[PDB]
């Protein structure tokens, strides 16, 4: 009986709903590539395309549910548009989970 | 630059698919704040003491939780910080979003 066992309580259900879904997201591989590439810069669809080896097109769709999803954001400068990871919770989380598994 | 490796990727999705269960989280929230023996998690989440330890079993596997003994008792833990860092910033993230 852990010292403090009576003063906790779980998550309500439709929060780890919520979450639940939230990690759903993020379990794909492709989108996860993009991730570790703006995890380290602010780029453009150019630039990414160019990294993972697929065209600004393919980029640009993926970077849409991306934004949907509040996983990346972007801002205007002159005639470039950067992209970047949403906010600093999803490079702690993304950084976390990788250092988790190489830590294994 | 270049981006994670493929395998690093596909490791990676598969470790936030396992966690893409709302009954593994309800069970992490719990030890996200303290260690806890099967019966306190079984009490907090109002399941039998089997059912946790079975739940426990899969996720000692996954390599998502630890135990360890002390006295007595058998706690069971986050099996590292990171677990305790990404839990706590998709909360966060998901509460503020
Ligand atoms: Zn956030």
């Amino acid at each position: 009986h852990a010292a403090i066992a009576s003063e906790l309580q779980a998550i309500a259900p439709e929060v780890a709903q919520s979450l639940a879904e939230f990690f759903a997201v993020l379990a794909d591989p492709n989108r996860l590539r993009l991730l570790s590439l703006l995890a380290r810069s602010e780029l453009c669809v150019g630039d990414l395309a160019q990294a993972i080896g697929v065209s600004e097109s393919a980029v640009s769709h993926q970077l849409r549910s991306l934004r949907n999803l509040r996983l990346v954001s972007y801002r205007k400068q002159g005639r470039h548009v950067y992209y970047q990871l949403q906010d600093h919770h999803i490079v702690a989380l993304y950084q976390n989970a990788l250092d988790h598994l190489q830590e294994c």
